[PDB]
Parts: C-alpha cells; sequence; structure tokens
C-alpha cells in the first residue's frame, strides 16, 4: 500500500528446485515445495521495486486467487522480521533495523495536524550516502533525492508548528516535488518515528540526544591487526623514573582492614589532614590498585592478543587500557606537576612541571570536590581506546567506563583500608589533559579523575 | 582575505551601565571603563551583527582614529579567542563557538581544486527551533539559516567519490538559486569549521563510531528536583506478595571475613558454577553486604529540595541512589525460576514474571554471553531509574550511571570473592527484551548492566 517493498540487503535467497531458504545473520526461513509465482513474488521482492498489490498480483497470476491471499497474509511475517524495506521512489527507503518490525501508515488527520520533525532524528553520511537515523525509531532512512533533504530542512528550521494542509502550498512552490510525492514522503516520516504527532512528552523530555543515542546503541572473528601499534603497558614517557615502594602483600593479608569493615566504613573525605599523603603511601596505593601481577601470552589466541596483562581490577576481555597519571600538587617526597604511573615496573615518569594549566587541572578538580579544602594527590584515568575498540564496535566506551567505575571503587577500599582521604570525581577535561602531556585524542583520552589525600585523626 | 560577517554569541550577556561596559560569559567576564564612542559604535554594530571585520576596523578608524582602530582590530581577537563572536555567512549559515580557545582559520583557495566531502561525524538534527549541523571534531555549531544550505549539504553527503569544487560547483548553481560567491563563503566556511575532510580522515579516528565520539566529546567537556515525588528514594514495591531475605551479623562478619587485600588478591571472574546451586540464604547476603539501604536522611539545608536520599555501601554521584537489582533466578536454593526485583530497604524479594520464554531467552543470552559455561545458576540485572539523577546532571547523567554499575561491579565482585561465590560481569545485554519482561518505560527505566552468580567448587 502506497510503497514499493524492497528485501534487506542482507537476506540471501538460496533457490532450490524443491525447497527456498531466505537466510539472514540472526535466523533463517526455509519452505518446501513452493508453488511457481510465490517463487516469482519472492524473486521480485528480491529485485525490490513492486508494490503488495502487484506481487500479490503476480502470486494469483500463477497459483490462484486463494494462493494470493495467502501470500498477502503471508508478507507481514517477513515484514514483522525486520526483512523487507519500504521505500518512496526515487525519494527515501526505510531500511528496518530491529526485529518485531512494526509500521504503520499514520490516519489522514496528520496533514491537518500540528506536526515536527523529532529532536532526536539526525541526518549524517553512512558511507556514500545521506541517512536519517534516530534512536527512538526502529528504521533508518537512505535519502535518494537530495530534494527530501530540502524538505527535511525546511521543516526543521519551520515554527513549533507545521500544518500539512495550510504549508505544503509553500513546499510545492519552492521544490519540484509533487503532491503525491509528498504525501507519500511524510507519511513514511510519520511510520518511521521520525515526526512528532504529540506537542512533547514528559518521559523523553529529560533525555539527552547524546546520552539518548548512546544508550540505544550500546544496550542494543576479529583480529587485533594493530597489535604493534598499541603495547599492553605504555612505552616509557620520560626515562627518569623515580621508584615506588612495594609493600609485602602477605603479611598486609592479615593485618589490613576486613573486607566487610571497609565496605561497611568507606566514606568520602574531601577535607584533607595537615600533612600530606607521603610517596611511601601513594606507592602502597598504586601497588595494592593498578599494579601489574604477571605477564602472560595465550598458547592458542586467533585475535593475535600476544601479550596481556593481569591487575587487581577486572575488565572486559582482559586488554587493560587504563594508563594512572597521578598529577602531583602537594606531596611530601615529590614537586608539583603531573606524572605517569607504570604497572609493569611500578615507577612514575614526570609528564610535566607546575604549570598554570597543571594549575588549571587542579582548581577543576578543587571546584569538584566542593571547596573544603586543596587537593593533594589527583589521578586521572586515561583510556588508551586503540587497546579494545577493535575487540568491540559499540560497547567499547561503555566498557571503558564500567572500567572506571571499578578502580574508582578500589581506590575508595583501598584508600579507606590506607586511612586515606578518597573521593571520585564526576568528570573532567580531557582536551585540556590532552594539551598538558601531549596525547593523541583520538588514540588515547582521559577518562576519569580521582582525589586523594590524607585524613585526619 | 576576510569574508565573513562577525556578530556577538547569543551566550553571551552584554551589561551596558553608564561609564562602564560589560560582557559576561560562563567562564570569564571583561570589564571596561570610559569606552571610547568609536569602540562603542563597533561593539554596538557587533551586537547588531552585519559588518566584517575590515569594516569594524573602518568605522573604528574613522571614529577613534587609525591608530585605535588598529588597536581595535588587535583586541578583536581575544575576545574572538574566548568564543564571544560568532561568524556568519548571512543568510545562509552562522557558526556559533561552543569552546574557549576559539579560533577560524579561512582556508586556502586551493580548496576549490582539491576533493573534500562531508565529515561523517558531521550530523544535522534540530535544536530549539532550529536547524543545526553539529560535529565532535568540530568547535563551532552551525545554525542553518536557509533551506538551500540543507540542500547542499544534502547533495554534498549524496555525492559519490570526491567533490571538487571547481568542477562540480556549476551543477550546484544551476540547481539552486544561490550565487557562486555565496557558496564560496558557504564552503569556506564549512571547511573552516572541521565540517569538511580534505584529507581521507586518519588511522586513528577510523577506530571510532560516531555515537562513541559524540558521547565522549560531549561527557568530557542550581537545580532543582521537581519531579522528586515521581522517582523517590525506594522504588515502590512492584508487588505485595514478598519473600524475606536472610540479614546477615555484620559486627560478626567485620572480623571474621576475609581481609580486604585478601579479597583484592583472590578475587577472579568464575563460570564454572558447582552442581548444588547457589542458596536463598546466600543471595541474601549478597544483597545486604553489597546494595542494601542502610539508612535514609534528608539534607538539613537542602536548596535543591532533594528531599529523603538513602545511604548504600556503594558510592554514587550526589548519593540519590537511582539503580535497582532484578535478580533474575534461573536455577536457586529455594526460589522458583522466574524474575525477581530486591527493595534494599526492606530486604526483600518482589516477583515480577514466571517462568515464561523471555526470561528464558535473557538467560539463554547471558549465558552465551558467559561463554556457555556450565549453566548460570542467578543473573542480577542493574537498571537505572533516570529520572532520579537526570535533573542533577544534564550531559554526564549516562556516564556516572555506568561509572555506578562499575562501582556495584567491583562490589559484586569482592563479596562474592569473600563468600566462595562465582562471580561474572557481563559486557552487553538486550534492554527492550527486560522492558518487555517487566512493566517499565524504557525511557524512565532501563536495564544498564547485568552480572552473574553462582557457586564455586570446592
Ligand atoms: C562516579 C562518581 C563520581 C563522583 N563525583 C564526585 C564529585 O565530583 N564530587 C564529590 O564531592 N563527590 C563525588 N563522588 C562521591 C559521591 O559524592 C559520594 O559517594 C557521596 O556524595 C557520598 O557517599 P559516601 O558514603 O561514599 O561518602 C562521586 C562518586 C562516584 C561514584
Ligand atoms: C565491564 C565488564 C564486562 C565484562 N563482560 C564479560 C562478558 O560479557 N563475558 C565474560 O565471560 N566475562 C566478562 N567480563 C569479565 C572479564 O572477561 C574478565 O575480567 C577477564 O576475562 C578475566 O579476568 P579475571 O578472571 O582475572 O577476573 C567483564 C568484565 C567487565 C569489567
Amino acid at each position: 500500500d502506497l510503497f514499493t517493498l524492497s528485501f534487506s540487503p542482507d537476506l540471501s535467497i538460496a533457490s532450490e528446485a524443491e525447497q527456498l531458504t531466505l537466510q539472514s545473520k540472526d535466523d533463517r526461513l526455509i519452505l518446501e515445495h513452493p508453488q511457481p509465482g510465490l517463487r516469482t513474488a519472492l524473486e521480485q521482492l528480491k529485485q525490490g521495486n513492486l508494490t503488495l498489490a502487484q506481487l500479490t498480483e503476480l502470486v494469483s497470476e500463477q497459483d490462484g486467487v486463494e494462493a494470493g491471499i495467502t501470500f498477502a497474509s503471508e508478507l507481514e511475517k517477513l515484514v514483522d522480521l525486520g526483512w523487507i524495506c519500504h521505500s518512496v521512489l526515487p525519494l527515501i527507503t526505510a531500511i528496518p533495523i530491529a526485529k518485531d518490525y512494526e509500521l504503520n501508515v499514520p490516519d489522514s488527520s496528520w496533514q491537518t495536524t500540528a506536526i515536527a520533525l523529532s529532536r532526536f532524528a539526525f541526518l549524517h553520511q553512512d558511507l556514500q550516502q545521506l541517512v536519517l537515523e534516530s534512536p527512538r525509531s526502529k528504521s533508518k532512512l537512505v535519502i535518494l533525492d537530495w530534494r527530501v533533504g530540502a524538505v527535511i530542512a525546511k521543516l526543521a528550521q519551520s515554527d513549533r508548528g507545521f500544518i500539512f494542509a495550510t504549508s505544503a502550498d509553500s513546499l510545492l512552490a519552492d521544490l519540484s516535488l509533487e503532491l503525491e510525492e509528498l504525501k507519500r514522503l511524510f507519511a513514511l516520516l510519520i511510520a518511521t518515528q521520525m515526526m512528532d504527532l504529540e506537542p512533547e512528552d514528559e518521559t523523553i523530555t529529560q533525555w539527552k540526544f547524546h546520552n539518548l543515542l548512546f544508550h540505544h546503541y550500546t544496550r542494543l572473528l576479529p583480529v587485533f591487526e594493530h597489535r604493534d601499534r598499541y603495547p599492553y603497558v605504555k612505552p616509557v614517557i620520560s626515562t627518569q623514573a623515580i621508584p615506588l615502594v612495594k609493600p609485602d602483600l602477605t603479611a598486609l593479608a592479615t593485618t589490613d582492614m576486613t573486607l566487610t569493615e571497609a565496605i561497611e566504613t568507606r566514606r568520602s573525605i574531601r577535607e584533607y589532614s595537615d600533612q600530606p599523603i607521603t610517596l611511601a603511601q601513594l606507592g602502597e596505593f598504586l601497588y595494592r590498585c593498578a599494579r601489574v601481577k604477571a605477564v602472560y601470552t595465550l598458547p592458542e589466541d586467533p585475535m593475535q592478543v600476544g601479550e596481556s596483562t593481569t591487575r587487581p581490577y577486572p575488565s572486559g576481555g582482559a586488554l587493560y587500557e587504563l594508563e594512572i597519571y597521578p598529577l602531583v600538587h602537594q606531596c611530601g617526597d615529590l614537586a608539583a606537576g603531573l606524572y605517569h604511573y607504570q604497572p609493569l615496573s611500578h615507577t612514575l615518569h614526570p609528564v610535566a612541571d607546575w604549570t598554570p594549566e597543571v594549575e588549571s587541572l587542579v582548581y577543576d578538580a578543587w571546584r569538584a570536590t566542593g571547596q573544603q579544602s586543596i587537593p593533594q594527590i589527583v589521578l586521572i584515568i586515561t583510556a588508551r581506546f586503540g587497546r579494545l575498540f577493535w575487540k568491540y564496535h559499540d560497547i567499547a566506551y561503555s566498557l571503558i567506563l564500567k572500567h572506571v567505575g571499578v578502580l574508582y571503587q578500589t581506590f575508595y577500599l583501598v584508600a579507606t583500608a590506607m586511612q586515606l582521604a578518597p573521593s571520585a570525581i564526576g568528570a573532567g577535561n580531557t582536551t585540556k589533559f590532552c594539551q598538558i602531556a601531549g596525547l593523541n585524542p583520538d588514540e588515547e583520552a582521559s577518562v576519569g579523575e580521582f582525589s586523594l589525600g590524607a585524613a585526619k585523626p
């Protein structure tokens, strides 16, 4: 009905003398002894330039009227699986992106009702073609004609209320599109959840564009080709290294706080004591939190992972991508500046001295901690993205954030066990740290911050 | 050559007082007393926003003097750097700054004979009541004042291979009524605002997906809890039939349980579960030690009207713990198969659905995501009631939720290690399947994490 039906490009059509297979990635559908015409209708759906009425007529020409009605009933089964694209030629093509697919041609009242483009719909270049996408939609709109882009630009630029019955004349005057083409285009836009028939919704008003997009995309064999580029430990920044103490963990396995006691007594302490946190305390903290316990290589890894490290915290598929930069503003045995921590050698190498840029970062952390007292150490957790981006297409950054949270909890518990003053940070400036430390922001950028010091008795 | 219109930023506040003049922004403010008439005329025309830098310089030179004109031309670059000046090609497009240390560089004329293409991170969307082109790699935001610019961007994105202006500009000038000079100004602005790629992207950026880079750029850059009554401190009880959970003596566990160092050094992801499933008392102790409610309090002087807030064994941004735990049980000691919801204040379990094929589908998804090791015993699904946290944090809300999920993962790992359980986090799951299972709005509460728990073999 008022749409041209085409099979999804990922669908494979296996033609046998007495059976027929339609193969997708997740599932497949096989049917035995198909009468001709049904096979002809499926072949022309693979061609994908006919209407449902035309396909039903093709079935009826060879099989009969009852078989045509049966095929008309059968087609919605394939529509539900998301195997059938709906197009207004040659203007736009909706391809499904999710199962349990449903297309709903709206009532004619849309022509006299105020509408607007969803603020979650966005136009971008998928590869070599312009596409309209939305997290609120189970469809993906390939734009075949730039005049559709002009229509979208006109109505997004339009006022809050767009009434088709009154404003369609301006569109027919500025563009060469016919009225029926425009009505089909707007109908498909509304049906693919790209348009708002209602004025506003209280549940989605709280959501931001990037937040909702990230939530929808992350919540739904590769090879590490750049393994030589991204090693397990980051190459040494500066060879001048300050050693850190290594505590005997066997004695601390009995001297330290009980896990239950540490969990029940942990609190965020932002008022630091007068005696700053010592370098030995920082060394013990880093050794108990983010050290390298052992370096291993899987005996049979098809992904060419090579060497991977084990650390006190977990990470998705190993591939520990977190570096710790202990920016020191006030330490007992160290001068002010930004440093970098190496987990395998248990050393810290300086990155920058006490420049007003490092001071800007310190001031940001101090304001984010509530301006209770002057920070002593600020650990900045940075993510070398090339470590795991190859293995996870969409779920990479959420995994990185969850690892940052794990590291936050470990920091909290260890600092509570060491009578320190821990406090996580909500967010920071990634470009400022990219400038201070000289990093490739598309290859390694800061993703977390934590404030650490000494707590008064 | 200078070919852009300078306007005052809409985000900037102009304080016009007697004998003084103030330009107020969020990060910085610039005040100046005794302003000369030429500077005043230039600032007024910048408020108008219809002159180029050369025109403003000439006006300042005619009103205050030539040296004063040069001084104003030097001074205006500092205001441009702070992101206070928008650059527009009227009436086609206006670039507004969105980041400090702002800089606009008119590209060399060679761009007309060089192949270019639209950045795949540039996206058009409707913001407020106007069309806007944005990009995480750009320091600017383009307000599209004319739909013909949208048609140009559509033709450019639709165009295949490389687009060379010198060869293909004739088709754009013939299909649309835009003038050649207007088209060159538009393309110059697009190239200068990092919206166009003259090089084949880069190997480091190819690793990045659109949504990941957008989220990373937006998150890593007093409100009032108006809807507090809709999103309370504990979620309202789903079903009145409630199963109680065992409360362990935490004063005794404060000395009997293993040390924190022992738990951190012994912890590991265990996926091979025992033949004897995890009991209900173990699940109760686990939930009581991980995500129970310890106390309900109210801030003595809270201007945000936060109201009631709870304390819990794990930390969370600004308190207001918005995470709920649904323990989907496939095989437990004294609990039938089905989905449940954990109430931490009463320390209870309330059923949500029985062993339906969709609960089994969730179990199958978790089992495949955990490597198909034995059979899963309990799967905790961590969900986030967004309305409790979204009011306070606009952009960093979801990142805070993910970090909270990570904190809860680490707490689960440590407590399960201390209790000789079999913990294992899960990378991702199906949020819409869980939304279909439990009658919840996915825009108000949706699954954001998964964890698998069972018993470890001796
Ligand atoms: C992800 C995350 C970010 C946080 N960011 C901040 C912050 O920016 N400033 C701050 O004072 N506390 C921050 N905190 C700590 C919380 O404010 C703290 O958990 C809460 O205010 C008090 O909980 P407590 O019992 O640990 O003291 C953060 C905690 C987490 C988990
Ligand atoms: C955020 C996150 C997600 C994870 N997702 C999975 C998963 O989906 N499947 C799985 O088997 N393990 C998962 N894990 C556990 C890791 O695979 C595990 O840490 C690693 O493979 C082995 O480390 P460990 O045995 O020392 O704990 C996840 C861990 C984290 C932190």
